RNA sequence: AAAA
């Protein structure tokens, strides 16, 4: 019998699916090895023991194994080997290994909505197949995902705005929403049965939190679908419609929802957004080095990192027409700092060879002429990816971020500049201008002394004196708002103090405007770090919701949100995994850092960024 | 991390 050879990542949906694809073609596995990654959070510890529950319920004997033991010799005559797990760095090497007489290796890939996920095979031959019979079932999502997470959940006609053959589940537990699986694939779907929800307006706060809310019930790429509420556009104004609806669409656009017409089916929501997009030329070949080569996907640091790398003169993006408006953000960034851009799409999400062929000659002529060729492997879905791997010869120069360093595909790692880094940018590349209100205040002794002394005595009717020696020392007049501006001056220092010396770079406050306001923003090796002040703990609570949507969606997976307050008084903070708390006095024993004086403490209680693959 |  066959053995089952998988990367497992946190989400164990994929290895099923994969396991599914195997027995379907070949039968009863002998035993599936699971080349794990640690769990992320405790919850994908859980949904990690349900995947393991459900092989022992199917007669599976499975293990676990690192890494590293997945490079060696197979002891059984025939593998089938998932690459679709984890760190794609780790399906390169694979890849590399497993490309050997007894083994099959494939992905699978479900990155695109309303589609069946496809099975990609690599070796020993290069087909593809839809998963429509091998895709989960609602019932093998509610195992996997809400049984483990606790969330009782019965079934529900589903959406009429879903093509048909979906199923559907209500969580009593979980207001708001439908979990929606069709094709494999999970949806949370945005309802308000109760009457006249559809017609009142809807907001910030509860766009963000569905988003959060879409991505722990159903993972990654659980799309949160979000059909507006055009009765409460139909009371409106014809004007204030207008704007009413532009702010629906930037907070979804921000936050990550799949704002769709409630009197439309999602089929045609789906084919708008992709439509129109054929690219149908060649890339034009390189005349100038060094090169980067990069997919465009949701995080924006390791596409960064790359260009602080490679300081490319050619940049070559490559991504699907889902991604439309990142590439033009990434085009434009690319274009501001002098770099020559060559974009194309790809026919969607599963097309490896089109990125392969679309990029073999540019590698071949780039290492003809001598152009040093960079490429980095961390963007786009592991279709993508490997298409880019495969793409390359030898001298091309392949790599990964992990975290807050470069991990080189043939050995070593290389330090980033990150000294050279600026949140401006890496905001600019993300798809924001970010507006500063303060660009040049810049740290001094004697205005952080009056800041200070405000703070002590900050019960108030001085701060004309503060006002007066800001206007001195940067030249910026205020028309007779700035209640907030000590603290932020004081935390803005404390952060300058702290980062400058180790190559980070700290900003004041401002706006993040779309190509959300933040009093402060830095950067520091691979991690964006939003800073919200407040008088007291209440206005960080009542902030932390948005905030670690805000930090997530715009800052990316490895950001962070600073949360500081003047004096902190009540319970210790609530459970944030990105955000950190500190105040300047209170909290001691609450697990509320002090600042400044526990800076360093405090931003590497749980470092920013996370290595993965040490 | 299923598009670090």
């Amino acid at each position: 019998a066959p053995v089952y050879l998988c990367l497992l990542g946190n989400d164990p949906a994929p290895a099923y699916l994969g396991l599914k694809v195997v027995e379907r073609e070949a039968g009863r596995v002998a035993k599936a090895v699971f080349y794990s990654f640690p769990a992320w959070n405790e919850e994908y510890g859980k949904k990690r023991q349900a995947f393991f529950r459900l092989l022992s319920e199917k007669g599976v004997l499975y293990e676990e194994r690192p890494l590293e033991k997945g490079l060696e010799e197979a002891e059984a005559r025939e593998v089938w080997v998932n690459l679709t797990g984890g760190a794609k760095y780790w399906a390169v090497r694979f890849l590399g290994h497993w490309r050997r007489p007894g083994a099959r290796v494939f992905l699978v890939e479900g990155h695109r909505a309303l589609e069946a996920p496809r099975a990609l095979f690599l070796w020993p031959r290069e087909e593809e197949r839809s998963l429509e019979a091998e895709a989960l079932t609602l019932e093998e999502y509610a195992r996997l995902y809400l049984e483990p997470l606790g969330e009782a959940w019965e079934r529900v006609s589903p959406p009429g705005a879903f093509p048909p053959g979906a199923q559907a589940a209500r969580l009593p537990g979980r207001e708001g929403g439908v979990f929606v699986v069709h094709r494999g694939l999970p949806y949370w779907y945005w309802v308000r049965p109760h009457l006249g929800g559809e017609a009142k307006d809807m907001s910030r706060k509860a766009l963000s939190a569905f988003s959060g809310e879409a991505k722990r019930l159903g993972g990654q790429l659980c799309l949160p679908v979000v059909p507006y509420h055009k009765a409460h556009l139909r009371s409106r104004h014809p004007k204030e419609r207008e704007n009413v609806f532009a702010r629906w669409r930037a907070w979804a656009r921000e936050y990550g929802v799949f704002l769709v017409d409630p009197g439309r089916p999602l089929e045609e929501e789906v084919a708008s957004l992709i439509k129109g997009k054929a690219s149908k030329k060649a890339l034009p070949l390189p005349q100038e080095g060094p090169l980067l080569l990069a997919l465009v996907s949701e995080q924006a640091v390791p596409l960064y990192a790359a260009y602080l790398h490679a300081g490319p003169r050619e940049v070559y993006l490559l991504t699907t027409p889902e991604m439309e408006s990142r590439l033009r953000w990434a085009e434009a960034f690319f274009r501001g700092k002098g770099v020559r851009v060559h974009r194309s799409f790809l026919s969607g999400p599963w097309a490896l060879r089109e990125v392969r062929d679309l990029l073999a000659p540019v590698v071949e002529e780039a290492l003809r002429r001598g152009h040093p060729v960079h490429a980095n492997l961390n963007s786009g879905t592991t279709a993508m990816a490997l298409g880019l791997y495969l793409a390359l010869r030898d001298g091309a120069r392949a790599h990964y971020l992990d975290g807050d360093r470069l991990l080189l595909l043939d050995g070593g790692e290389a330090e980033v500049p990150w000294e050279e880094g600026r949140p401006e940018d890496l905001l600019a590349l993300r798809g924001y201008r970010f507006e500063e209100e303060y660009p040049d205040a810049r740290p001094d002794p004697g205005l952080l002394a009056l800041a200070e002394e405000i703070l002590r005595r900050w019960d108030e009717v001085l701060v004309r004196r503060f006002l007066k020696f800001w206007k001195k020392r940067f030249g910026q007049a205020f028309p007779p708002r700035l209640k907030g501006l000590p603290l932020e001056y004081a935390v803005y220092s404390h952060l300058n103090a702290h980062l400058a010396p180790k190559g980070g770079q700290a900003r004041m406050g401002g706006h993040l405007v779309p190509l959300t306001e933040v009093d402060g923003v830095f950067f520091h090796r691979g991690a964006l770090w939003f800073v919200e002040c407040k008088p007291t703990d209440e206005g960080l609570r009542e902030r932390a919701p948005i905030m670690a949507e805000l930090v997530r969606s715009v800052g990316g997976v490895e950001a962070r949100g600073l949360m500081v307050a003047r004096r902190w008084r009540g319970a210790p903070p609530p459970a944030s995994p990105n955000l950190v708390y500190m105040a300047l006095e209170g909290g001691e024993g609450v697990g509320v850092y002090r600042f400044p004086e526990e800076l360093e403490k405090a931003l590497s209680r749980n470092p920013a960024p996370r290595r993965g693959l040490e």
